[PDB]
C-alpha cells in the first residue's frame, strides 16, 4: 500500500517485478 | 519550516489539521 513501503533509489541486489507497482 | 520537517507517507495515528502547511 502507500504509506507502508517507501519511495527510494536503487540499493545492492534489489529485485525486480518487470511490471508497475498497483500502488497509486 | 522547509529543512525542519520531512515530507513523509502517513502512519499509525497521525494528528490531522484540516489546513494546509504554511511551508512552501
Ligand atoms: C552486481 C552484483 O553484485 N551481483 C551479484 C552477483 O554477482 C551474485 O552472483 C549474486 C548472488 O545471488 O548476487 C548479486
Ligand atoms: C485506526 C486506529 O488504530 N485507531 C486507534 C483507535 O482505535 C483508538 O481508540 C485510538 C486511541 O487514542 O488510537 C487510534
Ligand atoms: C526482467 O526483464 C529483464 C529484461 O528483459 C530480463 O533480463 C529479466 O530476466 C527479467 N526478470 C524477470 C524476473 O522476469
Ligand atoms: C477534520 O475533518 C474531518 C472531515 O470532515 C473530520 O471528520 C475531523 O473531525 C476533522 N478534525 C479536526 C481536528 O478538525
Amino acid at each position: 500500500t502507500f504509506a507502508n513501503v517507501i519511495a527510494v533509489s536503487r540499493g545492492a541486489n534489489y529485485t525486480t517485478l518487470n511490471k508497475t507497482f498497483d500502488i497509486p
